[PDB]
């Protein structure tokens, strides 16, 4: 009770739901706010997707550097980096560090044809014991985040303990976990989110997940203290339960952004 009480404040400030979950893997303590809850995925999908590529890259020689020589129909708005290699093509591996690090739209809808479409991105997640991961559509489809809607959703609980397995566990032989935790490391899109929390000489992983519903927003991350066992944690959020187009968004709440950080400082704090 008297733990979650500053989560419990801070969501009441929020207006919408949060849910977190931290492990320290050294200690093996927890911090829990609405961990078993459903969220929306969002873009948080990609690093999974990411994940799915490396556990084919056990099997599949030459997988990463096998080009996928898109075309101008299968850009979608947000694909900085598949615009930018439209000429020329990109390997898998290069669509994955898009998907993770830039966001990439095009890129990740390109990755969830080549393993099955969402179907086959959640048998993945089956595959290595999370039962709570679905995916059912492509983007943008699944930013829709509508209220009660079960589809493209995981639980903040299940996104750290599926993130831990396959950054730090047994999910992915070493090479494969080194290549995700070096596509996290290398995100550019959450500067404003866990990173916000972390002592400088840390270093962190992770990726956003931003929904077309302002204050749907979440994110997960590997957290590397100098001296001590990582830490893995995930905070998700729900908006609020009219809509201004005369000014741009808020750039502290249009995606949870201050209340995602107070977050997992939080998490941070409370762990021990």
């Amino acid at each position: 009770n008297l733990v979650a009480e500053p989560f419990a404040k801070l969501e009441q400030d929020f207006g919408g739901s949060i849910g977190v979950y931290a492990m320290d893997t050294g200690s093996g303590a927890t911090v829990s706010y609405r961990a078993e809850e459903r969220f929306p995925l969002c873009s948080s999908f990609k690093g999974f997707l990411a994940a799915a590529v490396l556990a084919r890259s056990q099997q599949q020689a030459g997988l990463l550097d096998t080009p996928i020589r898109y075309g101008k129909n299968a850009l979608v708005p947000w694909s900085p980096i598949s615009e930018k290699y439209l000429t020329t093509g990109m390997t898998v591996a290069e669509l994955s560090a898009a998907a993770v690090q830039y966001s990439d739209n095009a890129a990740a809808n390109l990755l969830l044809k080549e393993l099955g479409g969402p179907a086959g991105l959640t048998a993945f997640m089956r595959s290595i014991g999370d039962t709570t991961f679905r995916l059912d559509r492509w983007e943008l489809e699944l930013n829709s985040a509508i209220p009660g809607d079960a589809r493209d959703t995981s639980s903040p609980r299940a996104v750290t303990e599926s993130l831990q397995k396959l950054t730090l566990g047994s999910a992915l032989a070493a090479p494969q976990r080194q290549q995700f935790v070096d596509w996290l490391k290398g995100n550019t899109t959450g500067n404003h989110r866990i990173r916000a929390a972390v002592p400088a000489d840390w270093a962190v992983g992770d990726k956003t997940g931003t929904c077309g519903v302002y204050g749907t927003a979440n994110d997960y991350a590997v957290v590397w203290p100098t001296g001590r066992a990582p830490i893995v944690l995930a905070v998700y959020t729900r908006a609020p339960n009219e809509a201004v187009y005369t000014r741009a968004p808020n750039k502290d709440d249009k995606h949870s952004e201050a209340v995602i950080a107070a977050a997992a400082r939080l998490a941070l704090e409370g762990l021990g």
